């Protein structure tokens, strides 16, 4: 769509991008552990939590990738976990969520990251990702395509990122190495590369520092559509006194955004935040979307 004043729409803003562009070379914002915003229990909160807002006002923000962790139940479904600790968030609450969202932003589609978070529970029937398969993903809006997942075909569905090995069925993005807690870089598919900055548990100077270094290598490498960039602003320690998912939150996005609107990049890669709102003075997201000017 010719004019750039589409990316200021938040619920429609991969509308003007060209249906041939890779969903790796979009700069795509995220969210960390997404289902994570009914926690209510303050011990709980300054833990757990890293978000505030449900799934809906989440991608009603531009955000287009979900940090999805969960855990196999006894009644043979998959409900959202944070560790040992059963969020009151289910799996079909989320793909219900995300349906209702592109049936009302067709031009939209969403990256779906899963993980086994928990250990099934001690009475299941199947293995965590046949029953996920068999009784999930097998949904029609679940892209069955893999390769280089370019936009013109996950536009109105849901694009799985598998973090899980024992797939048996194809689509989305296959399952890779990553590392625990590190900036890594491994091949995906047969033509893909992924540059994932996951270091958690760290330092504020140390994490802002990791961010803005692969955000830079990115910010540079901003023509190879062969390479998958992830980028995690989110940053986790101690909690309660001040060292909550909350504290970071409140200085990285607003400082990582600024580092956007300075720089003027054209790529800057999908980053998994915490904490999307509107009560950050420049806001990640807004500044993740914007960066996709040069492509329109």
């Amino acid at each position: 769509a010719s004019s750039v004043n589409e990316l200021e729409n938040w619920s429609k803003w991969m509308q003007p991008i060209p249906d041939s562009i890779p969903l790796a070379r979009i700069s795509i914002p995220g969210t960390h552990d997404s289902g994570t915003f009914k926690l209510q229990n303050p011990i709980k909160q300054v833990w757990g939590m890293t978000q505030e807002y449900d799934f809906r006002y989440q991608m009603d923000h531009g955000a287009r990738i979900f940090d999805i962790r969960g855990r196999l139940t006894d009644d043979n479904t998959i409900v959202l976990h944070h560790g040992p600790l059963y969020l009151y968030v289910t799996l079909h609450e989320f793909i219900n969520e995300a349906k209702q969202f592109l049936k009302d932003n067709p031009s939209e589609t969403i990256i779906m990251s899963l993980k086994k978070e928990y250990e099934d529970m001690k009475g299941a029937e199947d293995s965590f990702s046949s029953t996920f398969e068999k009784k999930y993903f097998v949904d029609p809006i679940f892209l069955k395509t893999e390769g280089n997942i370019k936009l013109g075909d996950a536009r109105g569905k849901i694009v799985l990122l598998k973090k899980y090995s024992g797939s048996n069925e194809p689509g989305g993005y296959n399952n890779f190495y990553w590392p625990d807690n590190e900036t890594f870089t491994t091949t995906v598919n047969q033509n893909a590369n992924v540059t994932v900055q996951d270091k958690y548990k760290v330092s504020y100077d140390e994490k802002v520092k990791s961010i803005k270094d692969t955000m830079d290598e990115t910010m540079n490498n901003s023509e190879d559509l062969n390479h998958l960039y992830i980028n995690f602003t989110s940053l986790s320690s101690g909690g309660t006194a001040w060292n909550s998912p909350y504290y970071y939150a409140s200085y990285i996005n607003p400082e990582i955004a600024n580092y956007i609107k300075q720089k003027n990049p054209a790529r800057v890669g999908w980053v998994i935040q915490d904490y999307i709102n509107e009560k950050w003075s420049p806001l990640l997201y807004q500044e993740v979307i914007r960066a996709n000017k040069s492509l329109i």
